């Protein structure tokens, strides 16, 4: 298996729910464990920009989302905001990559500052005192100095700020295509296999 | 009359062609004067990622976009990137707002550190010491602590740094609808009128 | 109409609940539309403070303070803590300047951090990635370091640091003097007109 | 009296519960008013941890420790986590030491940044701008950058970092004694006598 | 006696002389041998704000100010700008605490660069290098940068940034009161007793 | 096999040599070689804190340790403190892992300043400049700034700084167990299987 | 008692052995226990600067200064630099004062770094880290940025850098009146009472 | 010639003035041409610490240092504290060395910031900006960091930081053998041959 067998996967409160479902989809289908999380205001970006009808509670949230994806039971483990008991809050936890998708402004501040003030943020600081993957895609513009730097800071402590600013090069033709692109490049950045965007010059052998 | 008469619009070599087409067919129809800027490799980008054969000298170039966008003689302005006798060139020239979109992550660099190795740099360099605005719109992922970095330092010093991250939120149907997200942004940052994307909550009066 | 026609006026919970209700008059009376916010520890300060019977939920709230100022039908907007749909919290809505008068110490650290809990802090952090007015009135001693830091960060920013620190120069008699010198200050450097403190030296010709 | 008469004793969500309840039963010892609060997340660690059945709410959990510690009426006074009407909350407060043991990761970001969300918070953020005592005791490893810079922040201006390490120089022989190493630490911080750990040296008078 | 037996305490320019006279005041009633110092700036502060005719030479204003506060001959000892003489120009001096209300951002500025132009900066110069109290007290607003900067040295190296920021809290009823309030704060940071401002949550025993 | 095969392990003077001994005996069990440096004041640690009679030399310490330990001829390789042409001397050298436990201030110090006194001292400073793993093991309490800022240095360039703070969520029932949950981390850390320390939450699926 | 009971007092290599033996001096005849430690350095200086014939070895030395400096038995506790089992070793020791005279730049950088090679540099560590008193009188000239940058580290933390740099303000007639200048300022900086320097301008009631 | 034909000499305000009147006398006697500053604080250092009675003006004050060190006519050329017709307010000015001996911290201060009040600091702003020697010597002790920090930087742009303290490793016998050592030192470093202090070491060939 090339990549991470586990994936802490967040939703926070910035545009782009399909950015994660994709997301989640795509790890299901590459036959990882994905320990979800979501924010309150994640919630309301869901339910204000998809037709998904994510059910509010953990357990309920857990059989949703396992057959909107077709995952296998125990496949996608979903828990709660205060849920110090799962794996994620600590670092005595079997290693998980982490990915915050979408990071919202808020997210990422708590992230810089250590926070930690729910299951998500405390996550988040495990990952980064473990040395264990850390990827966060904040959706925002424009980029104030404040974002910058919180963005910056993360980056120096080896952290991916991957935004959620898709590419134009392989010829887009619908939404999809922009979320696969991003979803794509999420999912080379945690050495999980995707066939969505090509490799880069790949069969180029010398220049014209 | 909102917003600025003039325009400083350059295109860089960055992933999303269509974002800079876009806002010149909007800046012309808002009746505004353009000097368009294009760098070789942007030149490369359009040719990749659209269906637009744009001529590569600058008088050609000019009457080419002229029709394109059914702008007026006079109204778009190309000059070339070692043409120092053009306005953007010098601080004595009449004030103009500038946007590079998209923002290569080599110019991003140029800008950050003062480089004005060509007339898109040194027009940028301009606009800083002249207090007048820039604004950058790169497109990239991830963001490395180098291109945080320059961006951070731009943003402190007046730079507006706005991401080609298109949001969600009115459930866009297209690509055109997210290259469109991005345009409307940039116009509100300038003070420009734009009715692509509504003004958020404007008619809601109280919380639920 | 000189200065903003919208002030986002947010009340946090540091002591001078009297120079918010103050500023909110004034704004009323220049015909100003408040987007005006609350937080939970600003009302307990509002009920020590003062003998006004604020109600908590915001329809009431904002019913209540329509006839307290004598305000127009839709002239004071109130939106609650989590009102994500509320135009503040979003840069696409219609610019407003911001005023957080009084700022706690807790507020202002939110706002220099980034932290975007409620949507007084995501109303803050908009303002400043915007460029839009914030104006941040402070009311504590001593300031500890932690304070000064986070008011430097933001000032450099751009954000006006106002502490309520009343002048003396025109001779105060009473505290509802000390009270008009700040809000004064707070509406000059919006732009908005006032004629409580007048304009220093401006009869003044010649030194002595 | 050698020490501080009263002590702000905050338990936060770190491991290490039972070094607050040994560090309580000592302050109760000696003759110290005690100002005790606890988090949310410290009351779930203390149920883990030990067999303390702690009640929820304020006036019961006075009654409790003041039974369970052998303490004075009035002895141990628990003030809840929005109480703005206890001592802790103002710097007009009479003079308290403060220890926050264990200190959360969470806790000590929030110190650092300045956040003052809950009455913990904000009492820490008093004592640093009255320059009173401030001692942290943080429990976690490994500590990343984040942890180390929001330390070094507050070590830089004057609160004491003790983290809960203890010693084994004096040869324990139980958990007891390696929690009493650090409790002993704590009252030498504060200048509270103590007779756990002996004064190193003291009657060592040249070098062999 | 609890608090400093000498307290140096100079007036410079900024709004707020009656600061300076309340708490010049309170110190002779507290039985304080006071060394006082004022600026030219100060003198003429004091002359617009109030109706105290102070003499403006050494000698004169010494007797003046000994009838003014009803002090003990020899309680008040006024020293001029130039007066290297005086105990507070040198570090080999008694010990007195020190606290500069008003503190005038021209004087806050001298202090943290070390100009030391005139006996109140060289006497806060000494104050900081013998780790002796400083208190500053400003009175301004907006604070720029500049401002902020400064005082952000200063409290990092154990000044007390002390702003005339008075607080509601006590439903203050006059400008008096105001007054008090912050002269009361001073007091406090000094450790003198004074019983103008209550000690905050003395009687509260738990939470309601 | 997980982790690395080759354990550069070195003692120095902080307290805590038993978590140090417990290491290497893990490290042999797991069937890994161990390169032995242990500093003077770390010998004189042991001495006072364990009844381990470790010889002074590095030849007859090698024997007694292997036989200390059951470990295997040549698994356990002792080089003194200015034996350059031992393996850690050299970034020339076949990778190990490299362990400071117990890490005294002074060789935090050290590694930090880049000082290279001594083998173990050079030894950190190849790992840094290699890339390899390097972990250190601090006991101290208070840390001072100096400490901090020496950590932050270099937890940011990598290494992992991994307090001997251990924690108490298992409810550990002798000093041994609390040993055991810092050396279960320090193996986590390199990638070595243990199972003193469960993994948090594993079998844990949906919240509560 | 004003002062310290206890002071540790090390001696380093800079010149100026005079300062070090009059401070001992003034120690002793303040019925102060001193701990008392000394470089190698520092004994090669007294032996070219003094006629004191110091013996080498901290037994005979203890007997040796007691004589000298006619100090009860017990009163002056001497300790080797490799002598960890004395009190300045841990912060668990009685509380000292510790003064660092003279300070050669390389104890100061010592210091500043935290390099812990000896019991003088480990003595030091101690009381930065357990907010004890540290003094530390540098001879050096010309102070280049190192020495400037290690002394400014330090007085940030709260040490006291005093450079033996004697005043003349009092019109000194000898070598020893320039000697027990610095010495005076050490003890005025610990606390402890001294008749050689004048409190300056105390008999000084009013301006000329 | 061996060193610079011209120095301007400027003596500040701080104790020491023995070691500016003995600087220039060995100057004088070296055959060099002095422009000689005093600051009118440091006239009143001068009248305090030794017997010159030295006119105010600098006429009178010319003719007076001129017999007291048996200059020729014009050998030394004294300028007045506003005279920007002098030669050091210019960088146009043929070459000089400045030294200002003593250098009291304000003047330090003043030179650090770049403040140009009157000659001197202009002198010494002079000096740094045409990279013409600059050597401060300071008298103070303790040095805060206030006083650290302005030394730092402009140690950082290449001016000598010399302090008023003197060496005992040639056992002065005097006061003036003391004053001679830092004089010395001056000379050495502006590159004026002087006999009053060896060169260490010149005639030891091999190490005992
Ligand atoms: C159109 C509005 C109001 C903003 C665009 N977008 C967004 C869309 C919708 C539809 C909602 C409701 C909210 C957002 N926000 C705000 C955000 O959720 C909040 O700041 C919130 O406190 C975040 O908390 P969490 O970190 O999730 O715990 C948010 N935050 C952010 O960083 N990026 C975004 O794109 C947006
Ligand atoms: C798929 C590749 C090779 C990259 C995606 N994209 C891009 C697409 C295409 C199709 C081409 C050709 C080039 C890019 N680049 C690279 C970029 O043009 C260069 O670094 C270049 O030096 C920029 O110079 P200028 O600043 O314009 O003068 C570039 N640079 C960047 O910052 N963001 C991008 O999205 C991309
Ligand atoms: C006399 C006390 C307890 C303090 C003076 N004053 C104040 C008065 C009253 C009467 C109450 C109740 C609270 C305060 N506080 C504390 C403050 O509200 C809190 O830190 C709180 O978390 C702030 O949260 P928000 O930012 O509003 O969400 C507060 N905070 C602050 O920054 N400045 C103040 O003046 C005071
Ligand atoms: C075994 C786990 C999940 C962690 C070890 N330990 C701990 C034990 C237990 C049993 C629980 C439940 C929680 C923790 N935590 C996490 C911590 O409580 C939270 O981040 C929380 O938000 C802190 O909030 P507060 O600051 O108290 O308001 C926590 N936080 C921390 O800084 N150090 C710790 O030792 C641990
Ligand atoms: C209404 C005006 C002109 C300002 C309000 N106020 C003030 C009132 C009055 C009535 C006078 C005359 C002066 C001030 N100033 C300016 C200040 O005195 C000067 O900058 C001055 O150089 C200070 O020198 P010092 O530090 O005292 O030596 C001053 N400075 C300051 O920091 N805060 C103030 O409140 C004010
Ligand atoms: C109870 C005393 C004197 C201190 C507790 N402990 C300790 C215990 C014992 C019993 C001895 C003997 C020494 C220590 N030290 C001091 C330390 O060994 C020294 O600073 C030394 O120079 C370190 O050199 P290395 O880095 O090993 O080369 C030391 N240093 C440290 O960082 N943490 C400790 O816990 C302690
Ligand atoms: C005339 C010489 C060679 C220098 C003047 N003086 C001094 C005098 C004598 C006569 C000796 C022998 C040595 C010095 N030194 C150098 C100093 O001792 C060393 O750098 C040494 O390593 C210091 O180690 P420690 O910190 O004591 O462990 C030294 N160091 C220093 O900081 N200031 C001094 O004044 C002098
Ligand atoms: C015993 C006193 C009051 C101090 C010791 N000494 C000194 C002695 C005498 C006897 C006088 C009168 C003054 C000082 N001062 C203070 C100093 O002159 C002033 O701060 C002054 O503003 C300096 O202005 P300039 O830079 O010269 O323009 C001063 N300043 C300084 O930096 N170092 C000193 O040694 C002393
Ligand atoms: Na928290
Ligand atoms: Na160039
Ligand atoms: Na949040
Ligand atoms: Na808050
Ligand atoms: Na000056
Ligand atoms: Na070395
Ligand atoms: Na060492
Ligand atoms: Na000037």
């Amino acid at each position: 298996m090339s990549g991470p067998e586990r994936i802490t996967l967040a939703m926070t409160g910035a545009s782009g729910a399909q950015y994660g479902l994709r997301l989640l989809d795509c790890l299901v289908q590459e036959e990882r464990e994905v320990h979800f999380l979501i924010s309150k205001a994640a919630q309301l970006v869901m339910a204000t920009e998809t037709d998904v009808a994510l059910p509010a509670k953990p357990q309920a949230m857990q059989a949703f989302l396992t057959e909107y994806c077709g995952a296998a039971a125990g496949q996608i483990r979903v828990f709660g905001q205060n849920d110090w008991m799962a794996p994620p809050a600590s670092g005595s936890s079997a290693p998980n990559a982490m990915v915050i998708c979408p990071c919202s402004t808020g997210t990422l501040s708590a992230v810089a500052t250590g926070a930690c003030n729910n299951l998500i943020e405390r996550a988040a600081d495990v990952a980064l005192k473990e040395r264990r993957p850390l990827v966060l895609v904040p959706r925002e513009a424009p980029f104030s100095s404040i974002h910058l730097e919180n963005m910056l800071k993360l980056s120096n402590l080896g952290a991916v700020i991957l935004p959620a600013a898709p590419g134009f090069y392989h010829q887009p033709q619908s939404v999809e295509d922009l979320v696969d692109f991003v979803v794509a490049r999420i999912l080379n950045t945690l050495g999980i296999p995707q066939d969505m965007l090509p490799r880069w010059g790949e069969q180029h052998l010398v220049s014209d």
